[PDB]
C-alpha cells in the first residue's frame, strides 16, 4: 500500500460497507490506474473516479478522496453513500463533482466544497438528505457555473447576501424542493451577470414583495418561484423591463393576488412558457399580451380571472400549443376565435361560467388536426355534442361532464380513431351506445356516462374495449342483459351499472375480469343467482391502471332513500360545490365528501374492494367463496330474494366495514365467525328468517336493535337473552 493506491484501498475498506456487484473487485494491491472507475492523467496520477450507479453502500468522507493530488472528476451519484465529507482537510482539485442521488446529510461537506475547491466548474448534490441551513457563498470559486442543491431538507432562510456573494461565473442555481423559508424580498442578487437559471420552487418563501435586485439578472432564462407562500401582487412598473431573455416564468401556486399587470407584457418579446396558476388573480389577461407571439404554454388555471381575454387576446397568439384556464370566473360563450389556434394540443376550460354551444369549428382547414384534449367539464354548455368533433382525428380525451348538454351522441365521436377517454357524465344525453364501439373507433380506457338519459343495451361489442379501465353508466335508462363479453376486459377495474333497467342474470364471466375491484349493480331489474366466479380472482388481483385518477365519493347519513345518491364519481375538472346539484341531494345531504387521487388498498394479491347488488330480484344462496375476499370493504346484498344460510366463511372478510344482508330470505344461525371481523362498522341483518344466538364477540352486540329486527327468533344482546 503506497501513496495514491493506499488512499483508494482506504476508501474500499473504510468508506464502502457493501459492494454487492463486485465493482471494486479489482481494487487489489499490485499500478492503480487500471482499477475500475479510475482514470489517469499522463503523470500516471488519478485524474478521476467514476463509480456512478454501482449499488455501493457506505459512509462518504469526501476529504478522504479529495486528498488525491490530481483528482479533477468525481462521480459517486446514484449510490447509497451517507454522512459525507464533513471535516476539513487537504487541498481540493475538483472541477466536476456529482454526489446526487445518495443519502448524504452533512452540510459540512458542502461547506468544505464551497471553501476549498477553487477550480470547481459544477456541483450536483441534489436528491440527498442534507439538513441545516445555507452558509457562506462560494466566493472564491471563479469557474463555477452550476450548483444543484435541489431535493434536500435544507431549512431556515437563504442568507440575504447568499446569492450576491456567488462568483460572477454562475449560470445555474437550483434550490427546488427544500425546506427554505423567510421573506423572498430580503434576497439580494448582486450583479448577476451570468445567471440564466434560478429556481426556488417548492419551498416556504413568504412575504409581500419581490426582491428589488432580482431585475439585475438581465440574462435570466427561467425564473421559477412556484409552490411557495408569496403574497401580495405581481410587481408592476419597470420591474420586468430589464429582462432580455426570459423564456420560462412560473409564479404558480402561491398566495399572490390582484390583477395581472400590463407591464408584465414587457416579457412578451421572449416568453414561451407562463404559469400563473393557483393564485388569487382577478380581472383579465391584459391586451398587451397580444405581443406574446412566442408563447407556447399558458397556465392561468385556478384563479378568479374573468372577461373576454381568450377572444381578444389568446385567439391572437397563433402558435399557442397548451392553454389551461380551468377553475376561473369566465362567462359568455366559448370564443369561436379559439378555433383559429391550429397548433392547440390541449384546451382546458373546465369549471368556468361558459354558456352556449360546444365549439363546432375546432378542426377546419385541418392540415391536419392537432388537438388531443378538450376539457369543458363543469360549465353551463347547452345544445348537443357537435358531430364536427369527429373531425379531430387526434382527440385522445373529451370531457363534457356536468353541463346542460342534450340530444344523442353523434356516431362520429364513437368513430374517433384515437379516442381514449369519453367522459360525459351529468348531462341530458340520449340515444344508445352503438354496436361499433372500440371497433370502428378508438379502444377506450374510460367511458363515463353516468347520470344521463341513455337507452337501449350495453352492446356485446363492449368486449373489444380491451383497454377499458373504468366504465360508469349508472343512472341512465339502460335495459337488456349485462353482456357476458365484459369478461374479456382484463384491465377493467371499476364497473358502475347502478340505477338502470338492466335484467336477466349477472353473467358468470364477470369473474374473468382480472382487475375488477369495484362492482355496483344496485337498483336494477336483475334476477338469477350470484355467480360463484365473482370471487375467483380473490387473492390474485394486481393493483392496476385506474390509480392516479381524480375521484370524489359522496357519503350520506341515509338510509334507503339515499341509495344511488352520491357515492363514487370521476372528479376531473369539477368543483365540489357542483356535486350538490346531483339527484336526491335534498333527501340526502352530503354528510362528507372524500376527494383525491385514486389509490389501491393493496400492493398485490388483492380482491374486490366494493360490491353492491342491492335492490334487485337476485335469488339462490350466497357463494361461500365470497368470504375469501380479504380486501372487500363493502358487500351490499340487501333487498333481494337470497336464500340459504350466511356462509361461515364470512369470517375471512377481515377488511369488511359494511355488510348489508337485510331484506332477504336468509335462514339459520349467524356465523360466530362474524365476531372476528374487527372493522365491521355497519351491519344490517334485518328482515330475514334468521334464528338463534347473536354472536357475542366483536362488533355484533354493538349494533342498534333495528339491525336485527323482523327475524325468526334471534336472541341474545342487544335483543332479549336466550335463556328466557
Ligand atoms: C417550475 O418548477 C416546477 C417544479 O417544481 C415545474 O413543475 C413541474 O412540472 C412538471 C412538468 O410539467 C410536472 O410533471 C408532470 O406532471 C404530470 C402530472 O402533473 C400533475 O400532478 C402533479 C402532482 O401533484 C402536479 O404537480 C402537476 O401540476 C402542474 O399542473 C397544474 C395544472 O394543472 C399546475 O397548476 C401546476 O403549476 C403544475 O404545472 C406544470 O405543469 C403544467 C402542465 O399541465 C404546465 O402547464 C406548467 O407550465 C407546469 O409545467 C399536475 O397537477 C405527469 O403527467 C407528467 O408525466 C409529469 O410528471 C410536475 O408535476 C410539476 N410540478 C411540480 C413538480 O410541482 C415547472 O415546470 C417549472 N416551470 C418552469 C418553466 O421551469
Ligand atoms: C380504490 C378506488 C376505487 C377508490 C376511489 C380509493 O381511491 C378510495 O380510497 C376508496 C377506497 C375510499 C374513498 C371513500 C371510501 C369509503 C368512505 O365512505 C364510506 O361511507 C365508508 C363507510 C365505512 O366506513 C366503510 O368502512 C366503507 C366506506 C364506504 C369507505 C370504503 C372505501 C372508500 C370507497
Ligand atoms: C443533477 O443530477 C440530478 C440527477 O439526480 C439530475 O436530475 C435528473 O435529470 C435527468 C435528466 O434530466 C432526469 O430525467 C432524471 O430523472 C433526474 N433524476 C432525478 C432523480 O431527478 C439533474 O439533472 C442534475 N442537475 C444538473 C444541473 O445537471
Ligand atoms: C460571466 O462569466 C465569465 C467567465 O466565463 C466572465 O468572463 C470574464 O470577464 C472578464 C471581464 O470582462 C474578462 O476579463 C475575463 O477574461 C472573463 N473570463 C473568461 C474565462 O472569459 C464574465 O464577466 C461573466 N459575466 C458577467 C457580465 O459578469
Ligand atoms: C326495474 O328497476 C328499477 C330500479 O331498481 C325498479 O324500481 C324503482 O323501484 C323502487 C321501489 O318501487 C323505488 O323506490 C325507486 O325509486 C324506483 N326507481 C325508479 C327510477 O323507477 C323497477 O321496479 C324495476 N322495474 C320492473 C320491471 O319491475
Ligand atoms: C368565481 O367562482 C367562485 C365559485 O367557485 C365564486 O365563489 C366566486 O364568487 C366567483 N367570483 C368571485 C367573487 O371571485
Ligand atoms: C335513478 O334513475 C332515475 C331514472 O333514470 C332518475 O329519475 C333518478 O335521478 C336516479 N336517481 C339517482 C339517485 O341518481
Amino acid at each position: 500500500d503506497f501513496n495514491e493506491t493506499a488512499l483508494l484501498l482506504a476508501f474500499k475498506q473504510n468508506s464502502v460497507k457493501s459492494d454487492p456487484n463486485n465493482v471494486l473487485g479489482n481494487w487489489k494491491y499490485e499500478g492503480s490506474c487500471s482499477w475500475r472507475g479510475v482514470s489517469c492523467s499522463d503523470d500516471g496520477r488519478i485524474v478521476g473516479l467514476d463509480l456512478r450507479n454501482s449499488g455501493l453502500t457506505g459512509t462518504l468522507n469526501l476529504v478522504n478522496l479529495t486528498a488525491l493530488p490530481n483528482l479533477q472528476n468525481l462521480y459517486l451519484q446514484g449510490n447509497y453513500f451517507s454522512s459525507g465529507g464533513d471535516s476539513s482537510g487537504s487541498d481540493c482539485y475538483l472541477q466536476v463533482l456529482d454526489l446526487s442521488s445518495n443519502s448524504i446529510s452533512d452540510y459540512s461537506m458542502v461547506d468544505y466544497v464551497f471553501s476549498k475547491c477553487s477550480n470547481l466548474v459544477s456541483v450536483n448534490i441534489s436528491n440527498n438528505k442534507l439538513v441545516g441551513k445555507l452558509g457562506f457563498a462560494p466566493s472564491s470559486l471563479q469557474s463555477l457555473t452550476t450548483v444543484d442543491l435541489s431535493y434536500n431538507i435544507l431549512s431556515d432562510k437563504i442568507p440575504e447576501s447568499f446569492i450576491s456573494d456567488f462568483p460572477a461565473s454562475l449560470k445555474y442555481l437550483d434550490l427546488t424542493h427544500n425546506n427554505l423559508s423567510g421573506d423572498f424580498s430580503d434576497l439580494s442578487f448582486g450583479i448577476c451577470g451570468n445567471l440564466t437559471f434560478f429556481s426556488l420552487s417548492q419551498n416556504n418563501l413568504s412575504g409581500d414583495k419581490f426582491p428589488i435586485t432580482l431585475p439585475n439578472c438581465k440574462f435570466l432564462e427561467t425564473l421559477n418561484i412556484s409552490r411557495n407562500n408569496l403574497a401580495g401582487k405581481i410587481p408592476n412598473g419597470e420591474y420586468w423591463g430589464s429582462f432580455q431573455n426570459l423564456k420560462q416564468l412560473s409564479l404558480a401556486h402561491n398566495r399572490l393576488s390582484g390583477e395581472i399587470p400590463p407591464e408584465l407584457s414587457l416579457l412578451c418579446k421572449t416568453l414561451v412558457i407562463l404559469d400563473l396558476s393557483g393564485n388569487t388573480f382577478s380581472g383579465e389577461l391584459p391586451s398587451q399580451f397580444t405581443a406574446c407571439v412566442w408563447l407556447q404554454n399558458l397556465n392561468l388555471g385556478n384563479n378568479y380571472l374573468s372577461g373576454d381575454f381568450l377572444n381578444t387576446v389568446v385567439s391572437k397568439i397563433t402558435g399557442i400549443t397548451y392553454l389551461y384556464v380551468a377553475y376561473n370566473n369566465i362567462s359568455g360563450s366559448v370564443p369561436i376565435s379559439l378555433t383559429n389556434c391550429s397548433n392547440l394540443r390541449v384546451l382546458d376550460l373546465s369549471s368556468n361560467g361558459f354558456t352556449g354551444n360546444v365549439p363546432s369549428g375546432f378542426c377546419s382547414l385541418q392540415s391536419s388536426p392537432v388537438l388531443e384534449k378538450i376539457l369543458i367539464a363543469n360549465n353551463y354548455l347547452s345544445g348537443t355534442v357537435p358531430m364536427e368533433l369527429g373531425k379531430c382525428k387526434s382527440l385522445k380525451t373529451i370531457d363534457l361532464s356536468f353541463n346542460e348538454l342534450t340530444g344523442p351522441i353523434p356516431k362520429e365521436i364513437w368513430m374517433l380513431p384515437n379516442l381514449s377517454d369519453l367522459v360525459m357524465w351529468a348531462n341530458n344525453l340520449t340515444g344508445t351506445i352503438p354496436e361499433g364501439v372500440c371497433v370502428k373507433g378508438g379502444n377506450l380506457e374510460t367511458l363515463i356516462l353516468n347520470n344521463n338519459l341513455l337507452t337501449g343495451s350495453i352492446p356485446e361489442s363492449i368486449s373489444r374495449c380491451t383497454n377499458m379501465i373504468w366504465i360508469s353508466l349508472s343512472s341512465n335508462r339502460l335495459t337488456g342483459k349485462i353482456p357476458s363479453g365484459i369478461g374479456n376486459l382484463s384491465k377493467l377495474a371499476i364497473l358502475q351499472l347502478g340505477n338502470n333497467s338492466l335484467s336477466g342474470n349477472v353473467p358468470r364471466q364477470l369473474g374473468n375480469c382480472k382487475s375488477l375491484i369495484w362492482l355496483d349493480l344496485n337498483s336494477n331489474n336483475l334476477t338469477g343467482d350470484l355467480p360463484g366466479e365473482l370471487a375467483s380472482q380473490a387473492g390474485l388481483v394486481m393493483p392496476g391502471s385506474v390509480s392516479g385518477k381524480q375521484f370524489a365519493f359522496v357519503r350520506n347519513e341515509g338510509g334507503t332513500d339515499c341509495r344511488g345518491a352520491g357515492g363514487l364519481v370521476e372528479f376531473e375538472g369539477i368543483r365540489a360545490e357542483r356535486l350538490e346539484r346531483l339527484p336526491m341531494v335534498h333527501s340526502c345531504p352530503a354528510t362528507r365528501i372524500y376527494s383525491g387521487m385514486t389509490m389501491y388498498t393493496f400492493s398485490a394479491n388483492g380482491s374486490m374492494i366494493y360490491f353492491d347488488i342491492s335492490y334487485n330480484a337476485v335469488s339462490g344462496f350466497i357463494p361461500p367463496g365470497y368470504g375469501n375476499m380479504g380486501y372487500l370493504q363493502v358487500l351490499n346484498l340487501g333487498h333481494n330474494r337470497i336464500t340459504g344460510t350466511i356462509p361461515d366463511s364470512f369470517g375471512g372478510l377481515k377488511a369488511i366495514g359494511v355488510l348489508d344482508l337485510s331484506h332477504n330470505n336468509l335462514q339459520g344461525y349467524l356465523p360466530g365467525s362474524l365476531g372476528s371481523l374487527s372493522f365491521l362498522s355497519d351491519l344490517d341483518v334485518s328482515n330475514n328468517n334468521l334464528t338463534g344466538p347473536i354472536p357475542f364477540g366483536g362488533q355484533l352486540t354493538t349494533f342498534p336493535v333495528s339491525r336485527y329486527a323482523n327475524n325468526s327468533g334471534l336472541c341474545g344482546v342487544p335483543l332479549r337473552p336466550c335463556g328466557s
